[PDB]
């Protein structure tokens, strides 16, 4: 189709800006990474539905990080945006997305790194305001297309009631 560029494997990119990564990740953990190795350090993890509070590792950056997650969701898989804003501190937790279709989305425009959040099939964007933020390296570990910022609403569809 002439929408959506793709599929493409998992691999290490600078994407260019105002393109969305639409993400199709499979099972639960981190779905993706990026960092401008100064104030940002940024990624998704995937959590199953009915998943009560507790520690799991995760490998971010190439290293294991343990994070307490929960998924209080009865039905829905849930995205979490991981975020540090020094190599040496703690990912905080962001804009989580409870999603039935289990698609993703990241793009870099104007600043900020946006993705999905809510839930679907009901899901808005959200952003991180990030320096330097078309410099942004990411690492997806799972398949996805791209798609431009001006098809967004079609994204959105996408993240909202699968493909
Ligand atoms: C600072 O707020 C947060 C965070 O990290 O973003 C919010 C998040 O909802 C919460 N997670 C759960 C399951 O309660 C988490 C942990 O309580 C804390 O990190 C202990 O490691 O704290
Ligand atoms: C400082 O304001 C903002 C920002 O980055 O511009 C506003 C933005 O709406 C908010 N996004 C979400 C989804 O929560 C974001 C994060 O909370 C923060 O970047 C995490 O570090 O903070
Ligand atoms: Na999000």
């Amino acid at each position: 189709g002439s929408l959506l560029d793709g599929p493409y494997q998992p691999t290490t990119f600078n994407p260019p800006t105002s393109y969305w990564i639409l993400l199709a990740p499979t099972v639960e953990g981190v779905v993706i990474q990026g960092t401008n190795n100064i104030d940002r350090w940024l990624a998704t993890i995937l959590i199953e539905p009915n998943v009560q509070t507790t520690n799991r590792i995760y490998n971010l950056f190439g290293q294991q990080v343990t994070l307490s997650v929960e998924n209080t969701s009865q039905t829905q898989w849930k995205f979490i945006d991981v975020s540090k804003t020094t190599p040496t501190g703690n990912y905080t937790q962001h804009g989580s997305l409870f999603s039935t279709p289990k698609l993703y989305a990241v793009m870099k425009f104007s600043g900020r790194i946006y993705t999905y959040n809510g839930t679907t099939p009901n899901a808005t964007t959200g952003y991180y305001s990030t320096t330097n933020y078309d410099t942004v390296n990411m690492t997806s570990f799972c398949d996805f297309y791209i798609i431009p910022r001006n098809q967004e609403e079609k994204c959105t569809e996408y993240i909202n009631h699968g493909l």
